[PDB]
């Protein structure tokens, strides 16, 4: 197993994301940025790590899209270990602590996965650090133990101008080895991946798709 998606994605992952790696993923909202996540999982067999520190969370699109596809509402509630926080200093302790004493014969890992304010006094760049040691961890480990998680970040090409483009750029571009990217495009649910990253099959590959309430579909 790699892992699920769709084909118009299948296709261009190489069919699944990859095991052993992180396959990061950074866009602006309404994007389907959520909707992979938790298609991926409810039907990658059996259990996921979703981590989610802001909204994501749905047990009610989890419950709809596993209801018009053919499926179980009552017993999928019970895929995605119920993790969050909302406490972003306080975050490590959950990242740190799901993967080392949560583990198992499970599925994948997806996290919710950028900054966390304090007040003043300038954090940011404090902050900035943060996400190279949880990912040090979260890199050496997934490889070590042959798992596909996935990162949430933000932001994506907003221009080039503005630190180019990613939320701490040359981290991400280490840390994780897949960089995909979701942006949107003119039609209120249907985006666009494009690999920024990746080995087997070319960067270049532009895929297209949709999203529909149940999950991801493929067009035309």
């Amino acid at each position: 197993m790699l892992s699920t998606g769709t084909k118009s994605l299948d296709s261009l992952l190489g069919g699944g994301f990859a095991p052993g790696v992180l396959t990061q993923v950074y866009g602006p909202y309404a994007s389907g940025k959520t909707t992979l996540a938790l298609q991926t999982g409810l039907l990658s067999g059996k259990k996921v790590a979703y981590v989610d520190t802001e909204g994501g969370f749905s047990p009610e699109r989890l419950v709809q899209m596993a209801e018009t596809r053919g499926l179980n509402p009552e017993e999928a509630l019970s895929r995605f270990i119920l993790f969050t926080p909302s406490d972003f200093k306080e975050q490590r302790r959950v990242i740190g602590s799901l993967k080392k004493t949560v583990d198992s014969n499970f599925a994948l890992v997806v996290v919710d996965s950028i900054t966390a304010h304090y007040r003043a006094e300038e954090n940011r760049s404090g902050l900035i650090a943060e996400l190279s040691r949880q990912l040090q961890v979260l890199l050496w480990i997934a490889r070590k133990h042959n798992i596909p998680v996935i990162v949430i970040n933000q932001v994506h090409f907003d221009s080039r101008t503005e630190m180019t483009k990613p939320v701490a750029e040359q981290t991400l571009g280490y840390r994780c080895k897949d960089i995909l990217r979701l942006d949107k495009l003119p039609k209120p649910g249907l985006r666009v991946a494009v690999l920024e990253r990746h080995r087997f099959r070319p960067e270049g590959l532009m895929a297209y798709f949709r999203i529909t309430e149940r999950g991801i579909e493929d067009v035309e």
